[PDB]
Protein backbone atom coordinates (compact mmCIF):
# COMPACT_ATOMS: atom_id res chain seq x y z
CA UNK A 1 0.00 0.00 0.00
CA UNK A 2 1.46 3.60 -1.33
CA UNK A 3 0.97 7.05 -0.61
CA UNK A 4 1.24 10.19 -2.94
CA UNK A 5 1.93 13.44 -1.55
CA UNK A 6 3.48 16.64 -3.24
CA UNK A 7 5.74 15.03 -5.90
CA UNK A 8 6.62 11.85 -4.39
CA UNK A 9 5.43 8.43 -3.29
CA UNK A 10 6.37 6.42 -0.30
CA UNK A 11 5.93 3.08 1.10
CA UNK A 12 5.45 1.72 4.61
CA UNK A 13 9.20 1.07 4.21
CA UNK A 14 9.97 5.09 4.46
CA UNK A 15 8.50 5.18 7.78
CA UNK A 16 11.28 5.43 10.58
CA UNK A 17 11.06 2.43 12.81
CA UNK A 18 11.91 3.09 16.30
CA UNK A 19 13.13 -0.01 18.23
CA UNK A 20 10.38 -1.02 20.76
CA UNK A 21 13.24 -1.67 23.54
CA UNK A 22 13.46 2.51 23.24
CA UNK A 23 9.31 3.02 24.18
CA UNK A 24 8.23 3.62 27.29
CA UNK A 25 4.84 4.38 28.25
CA UNK A 26 4.32 6.68 30.66
CA UNK A 27 0.49 7.22 31.45
CA UNK A 28 -2.69 7.17 29.33
CA UNK A 29 -4.12 10.36 27.16
CA UNK A 30 -7.78 9.42 27.14
CA UNK A 31 -7.10 7.09 24.36
CA UNK A 32 -10.12 8.04 21.99
CA UNK A 33 -12.25 5.17 20.69
CA UNK A 34 -10.09 3.18 18.48
CA UNK A 35 -6.89 3.03 19.37
CA UNK A 36 -5.79 4.30 22.90
CA UNK A 37 -3.33 7.33 22.93
CA UNK A 38 -0.12 7.51 25.76
CA UNK A 39 2.06 9.89 26.80
CA UNK A 40 5.48 8.31 26.33
CA UNK A 41 9.28 8.63 26.07
CA UNK A 42 11.81 7.40 23.35
CA UNK A 43 15.47 6.45 25.00
CA UNK A 44 15.19 11.42 26.20
CA UNK A 45 12.32 12.32 23.50
CA UNK A 46 9.08 12.90 24.66
CA UNK A 47 5.92 11.56 22.31
CA UNK A 48 2.22 10.79 22.37
CA UNK A 49 2.30 6.86 21.13
CA UNK A 50 -1.11 6.08 18.80
CA UNK A 51 -1.64 2.37 19.37
CA UNK A 52 -3.64 -0.15 17.43
CA UNK A 53 -5.24 -2.69 19.03
CA UNK A 54 -3.84 -6.29 18.32
CA UNK A 55 -7.69 -7.39 18.14
CA UNK A 56 -8.31 -5.52 14.69
CA UNK A 57 -9.54 -6.00 11.15
CA UNK A 58 -7.50 -6.12 8.24
CA UNK A 59 -8.88 -3.00 6.92
CA UNK A 60 -8.03 -1.02 10.92
CA UNK A 61 -4.24 -2.62 10.05
CA UNK A 62 -4.58 0.01 6.27
CA UNK A 63 -5.73 2.76 7.93
CA UNK A 64 -3.04 2.84 10.99
CA UNK A 65 -0.51 2.07 8.02
CA UNK A 66 -2.21 5.05 6.10
CA UNK A 67 -1.92 7.22 8.83
CA UNK A 68 1.50 7.12 9.43
CA UNK A 69 2.80 7.37 6.30
CA UNK A 70 -0.07 10.68 5.76
CA UNK A 71 1.60 12.34 9.05
CA UNK A 72 5.23 11.22 8.15
CA UNK A 73 5.29 13.17 5.24
CA UNK A 74 4.05 16.42 6.48
CA UNK A 75 7.05 19.06 7.03
CA UNK A 76 5.76 21.93 8.38
CA UNK A 77 5.78 23.55 11.80
CA UNK A 78 1.59 23.85 12.34
CA UNK A 79 1.16 20.17 11.84
CA UNK A 80 2.57 17.93 14.23
CA UNK A 81 5.65 15.64 13.85
CA UNK A 82 5.89 12.12 12.90
CA UNK A 83 8.83 11.06 15.33
CA UNK A 84 8.44 7.15 13.62
CA UNK A 85 6.71 4.14 14.40
CA UNK A 86 6.74 0.71 15.73
CA UNK A 87 5.43 -1.54 13.10
CA UNK A 88 7.47 -4.72 13.81
CA UNK A 89 6.03 -5.45 17.29
CA UNK A 90 2.30 -5.41 18.34
CA UNK A 91 0.56 -3.20 19.13
CA UNK A 92 1.96 -1.21 16.29
CA UNK A 93 2.79 2.09 17.51
CA UNK A 94 2.89 5.47 15.87
CA UNK A 95 5.04 7.89 17.58
CA UNK A 96 4.01 11.96 17.41
CA UNK A 97 5.77 14.91 18.59
CA UNK A 98 3.97 15.50 22.17
CA UNK A 99 1.75 18.43 22.45
CA UNK A 100 1.62 19.54 25.98
CA UNK A 101 -0.84 21.91 26.12
CA UNK A 102 -3.18 19.42 25.16
CA UNK A 103 -6.61 19.74 22.27
CA UNK A 104 -7.54 23.27 21.67
CA UNK A 105 -11.24 22.34 22.95
CA UNK A 106 -10.30 21.51 26.41
CA UNK A 107 -7.64 24.12 26.26
CA UNK A 108 -10.32 26.59 25.68
CA UNK A 109 -12.58 25.00 27.88
CA UNK A 110 -10.36 25.09 30.88
CA UNK A 111 -8.78 28.29 30.29
CA UNK A 112 -11.94 30.26 30.25
CA UNK A 113 -11.08 33.64 31.86
CA UNK A 114 -12.83 33.55 35.72
CA UNK A 115 -13.27 35.75 38.56
CA UNK A 116 -10.04 33.56 39.83
CA UNK A 117 -8.33 33.86 36.50
CA UNK A 118 -9.56 36.80 34.77
CA UNK A 119 -6.30 37.31 32.66
CA UNK A 120 -5.99 33.83 31.99
CA UNK A 121 -6.89 34.36 28.26
CA UNK A 122 -7.09 37.66 26.07
CA UNK A 123 -8.11 38.25 22.12
CA UNK A 124 -4.87 38.23 20.94
CA UNK A 125 -4.34 34.86 22.32
CA UNK A 126 -6.89 33.49 20.66
CA UNK A 127 -5.84 35.06 16.97
CA UNK A 128 -2.17 33.40 17.67
CA UNK A 129 -3.98 30.30 17.39
CA UNK A 130 -6.83 31.49 14.62
CA UNK A 131 -3.39 32.43 12.70
CA UNK A 132 -1.18 29.41 13.73
CA UNK A 133 -3.71 26.66 12.70
CA UNK A 134 -5.06 29.23 9.16
CA UNK A 135 -1.24 28.67 8.96
CA UNK A 136 -0.89 25.16 8.96
CA UNK A 137 -4.00 24.87 6.73
CA UNK A 138 -2.71 27.42 4.11
CA UNK A 139 0.12 24.62 3.59
CA UNK A 140 -1.71 22.16 3.09
CA UNK A 141 -4.01 23.86 0.60
CA UNK A 142 -1.13 24.56 -1.76
CA UNK A 143 0.40 21.18 -1.19
CA UNK A 144 -3.26 20.37 -2.64
CA UNK A 145 -4.23 18.16 0.59
CA UNK A 146 -7.66 18.86 1.47
CA UNK A 147 -8.13 17.68 5.64
CA UNK A 148 -12.13 17.38 5.75
CA UNK A 149 -12.28 17.26 9.21
CA UNK A 150 -11.07 21.22 10.57
CA UNK A 151 -12.17 21.47 14.11
CA UNK A 152 -10.90 22.03 17.84
CA UNK A 153 -11.15 19.16 18.61
CA UNK A 154 -8.33 18.00 16.08
CA UNK A 155 -5.97 20.79 17.04
CA UNK A 156 -2.88 20.95 19.87
CA UNK A 157 -1.14 22.77 21.70
CA UNK A 158 2.57 22.55 22.44
CA UNK A 159 2.08 24.33 25.96
CA UNK A 160 -0.47 25.98 28.27
CA UNK A 161 0.95 29.01 28.94
CA UNK A 162 2.00 32.34 26.46
CA UNK A 163 4.66 30.63 24.10
CA UNK A 164 2.09 27.80 22.75
CA UNK A 165 2.30 26.95 19.01
CA UNK A 166 -1.25 25.83 18.13
CA UNK A 167 -0.94 22.70 15.63
CA UNK A 168 -3.09 20.37 13.39
CA UNK A 169 -2.76 17.05 15.04
CA UNK A 170 -5.24 14.34 13.67
CA UNK A 171 -5.90 13.60 10.26
CA UNK A 172 -8.35 10.39 10.89
CA UNK A 173 -11.15 11.99 8.38
CA UNK A 174 -8.82 12.55 5.43
CA UNK A 175 -7.08 8.85 5.78
CA UNK A 176 -10.76 7.40 5.69
CA UNK A 177 -11.52 8.94 2.33
CA UNK A 178 -7.95 7.88 0.86
CA UNK A 179 -8.83 4.40 1.75
CA UNK A 180 -18.59 5.22 8.09
CA UNK A 181 -21.85 6.90 8.30
CA UNK A 182 -23.89 10.12 8.65
CA UNK A 183 -24.20 9.73 11.73
CA UNK A 184 -20.30 10.30 12.21
CA UNK A 185 -19.84 12.86 9.82
CA UNK A 186 -18.48 16.12 11.15
CA UNK A 187 -22.18 17.71 9.84
CA UNK A 188 -21.38 20.72 12.12
CA UNK A 189 -18.25 21.65 10.12
CA UNK A 190 -19.24 21.15 6.47
CA UNK A 191 -19.95 23.43 3.61
CA UNK A 192 -23.61 22.66 1.83
CA UNK A 193 -22.07 20.99 -1.33
CA UNK A 194 -19.66 18.53 1.21
CA UNK A 195 -22.78 16.79 2.79
CA UNK A 196 -25.15 17.42 -0.07
CA UNK A 197 -22.94 16.77 -3.03
CA UNK A 198 -20.23 14.82 -1.41
CA UNK A 199 -17.81 17.48 -3.28
CA UNK A 200 -14.38 18.59 -1.46
CA UNK A 201 -12.18 21.33 -2.44
CA UNK A 202 -9.70 23.59 -0.46
CA UNK A 203 -12.73 25.69 -0.05
CA UNK A 204 -14.21 22.75 1.73
CA UNK A 205 -11.24 23.71 4.68
CA UNK A 206 -12.00 27.08 5.09
CA UNK A 207 -15.82 26.97 5.55
CA UNK A 208 -14.98 24.17 8.44
CA UNK A 209 -11.61 26.75 9.82
CA UNK A 210 -14.59 29.34 9.83
CA UNK A 211 -16.32 27.24 12.26
CA UNK A 212 -12.85 26.12 13.98
CA UNK A 213 -12.97 30.50 14.77
CA UNK A 214 -16.38 30.30 15.55
CA UNK A 215 -15.40 27.65 18.50
CA UNK A 216 -12.34 29.37 19.22
CA UNK A 217 -13.60 32.49 20.02
CA UNK A 218 -16.74 31.36 21.91
CA UNK A 219 -14.00 29.90 23.76
CA UNK A 220 -14.90 25.79 23.22
CA UNK A 221 -18.66 25.92 22.90
CA UNK A 222 -19.61 23.08 20.63
CA UNK A 223 -21.36 25.02 17.50
CA UNK A 224 -25.14 25.84 16.50
CA UNK A 225 -26.00 25.09 20.31
CA UNK A 226 -28.96 24.03 20.62
CA UNK A 227 -29.34 22.46 17.43
CA UNK A 228 -28.83 18.92 16.02
CA UNK A 229 -27.07 17.55 12.96
CA UNK A 230 -29.89 17.65 10.67
CA UNK A 231 -31.47 20.80 11.88
CA UNK A 232 -27.87 22.51 11.22
CA UNK A 233 -27.94 20.84 7.66
CA UNK A 234 -31.59 22.63 7.59
CA UNK A 235 -30.38 25.89 9.44
CA UNK A 236 -26.97 25.89 7.01
CA UNK A 237 -28.85 24.92 3.46
CA UNK A 238 -31.56 27.80 3.82
CA UNK A 239 -29.32 30.37 4.63
CA UNK A 240 -28.62 29.99 8.11
CA UNK A 241 -25.61 31.31 10.05
CA UNK A 242 -24.15 31.48 13.46
CA UNK A 243 -24.06 34.67 15.83
CA UNK A 244 -21.15 36.30 16.66
CA UNK A 245 -19.15 34.90 19.97
CA UNK A 246 -20.13 36.80 22.77
CA UNK A 247 -18.17 40.17 22.99
CA UNK A 248 -16.37 39.02 19.32
CA UNK A 249 -15.38 41.82 17.77
CA UNK A 250 -16.99 42.39 14.06
CA UNK A 251 -13.82 42.02 12.15
CA UNK A 252 -13.39 38.95 13.60
CA UNK A 253 -16.81 37.82 12.70
CA UNK A 254 -16.50 39.05 9.46
CA UNK A 255 -13.80 36.51 8.69
CA UNK A 256 -15.94 33.93 9.46
CA UNK A 257 -19.44 35.11 7.70
CA UNK A 258 -16.56 35.05 4.79
CA UNK A 259 -15.95 31.61 5.31
CA UNK A 260 -19.48 30.27 5.27
CA UNK A 261 -20.03 31.96 1.63
CA UNK A 262 -22.83 29.70 0.36
CA UNK A 263 -20.72 29.67 -2.44
CA UNK A 264 -17.46 27.87 -2.78
CA UNK A 265 -15.45 30.29 -5.06
CA UNK A 266 -17.04 33.68 -2.61
CA UNK A 267 -15.20 32.27 0.22
CA UNK A 268 -11.57 33.45 0.72
CA UNK A 269 -8.33 31.07 0.49
CA UNK A 270 -6.08 30.52 3.55
CA UNK A 271 -3.39 33.26 2.04
CA UNK A 272 -6.19 35.44 2.45
CA UNK A 273 -7.87 34.28 5.77
CA UNK A 274 -4.10 34.65 7.29
CA UNK A 275 -4.25 38.75 6.11
CA UNK A 276 -6.79 39.10 7.35
CA UNK A 277 -6.79 37.69 10.64
CA UNK A 278 -3.18 39.53 10.39
CA UNK A 279 -4.80 42.97 10.27
CA UNK A 280 -7.15 41.72 12.93
CA UNK A 281 -4.20 41.44 15.35
CA UNK A 282 -2.84 44.82 14.58
CA UNK A 283 -6.44 46.60 15.30
CA UNK A 284 -6.48 47.59 19.01
CA UNK A 285 -10.00 47.92 19.08
CA UNK A 286 -9.93 44.29 18.14
CA UNK A 287 -6.92 43.16 20.82
CA UNK A 288 -8.32 45.23 23.45
CA UNK A 289 -11.48 44.06 23.49
CA UNK A 290 -12.18 41.88 26.93
CA UNK A 291 -13.45 38.38 26.63
CA UNK A 292 -16.65 37.42 28.91
CA UNK A 293 -15.64 36.29 32.51
CA UNK A 294 -17.91 33.28 33.16
CA UNK A 295 -19.44 33.08 36.55
C1 LIG B 1 -1.21 15.66 26.45
C2 LIG B 1 -2.54 15.60 25.76
N1 LIG B 1 -3.65 15.81 26.57
C3 LIG B 1 -4.77 15.74 25.86
C4 LIG B 1 -6.16 15.91 26.47
C5 LIG B 1 -6.40 14.79 27.49
O1 LIG B 1 -7.18 15.79 25.47
C6 LIG B 1 -6.34 17.27 27.17
O2 LIG B 1 -6.13 18.35 26.26
S1 LIG B 1 -4.53 15.43 24.20
C7 LIG B 1 -2.81 15.37 24.41
C8 LIG B 1 -1.97 15.11 23.23
C9 LIG B 1 -0.70 15.67 23.02
N2 LIG B 1 0.08 15.42 21.91
C10 LIG B 1 -0.40 14.58 20.93
N3 LIG B 1 0.39 14.33 19.80
C11 LIG B 1 -1.67 13.96 21.04
O3 LIG B 1 -2.04 13.12 19.99
C12 LIG B 1 -3.33 12.43 19.98
C13 LIG B 1 -3.19 11.28 18.96
C14 LIG B 1 -4.50 13.37 19.62
C15 LIG B 1 -4.31 14.29 18.53
C16 LIG B 1 -5.34 15.19 18.16
F1 LIG B 1 -5.14 16.03 17.15
C17 LIG B 1 -6.57 15.22 18.85
C18 LIG B 1 -6.78 14.33 19.93
C19 LIG B 1 -5.76 13.40 20.32
N4 LIG B 1 -6.07 12.55 21.42
N5 LIG B 1 -6.23 13.06 22.68
C20 LIG B 1 -6.50 11.96 23.39
C21 LIG B 1 -6.49 10.84 22.56
N6 LIG B 1 -6.22 11.21 21.31
C22 LIG B 1 -2.42 14.25 22.20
Amino acid sequence: PNYCFAGKTSSISDLKEVPRKNITLIRGLGHGAFGEVYEGQVSPLQVAVKTLPEVCSEQDELDFLMEALIISKFNHQNIVRCIGVSLQSLPRFILMELMAGGDLKSFLRETRPRPSQPSSLAMLDLLHVARDIACGCQYLEENHFIHRDIAARNCLLTCPGPGRVAKIGDFGMARDIYRGGCAMLPVKWMPPEAFMEGIFTSKTDTWSFGVLLWEIFSLGYMPYPSKSNQEVLEFVTSGGRMDPPKNCPGPVYRIMTQCWQHQPEDRPNFAIILERIEYCTQDPDVINTALPIEY
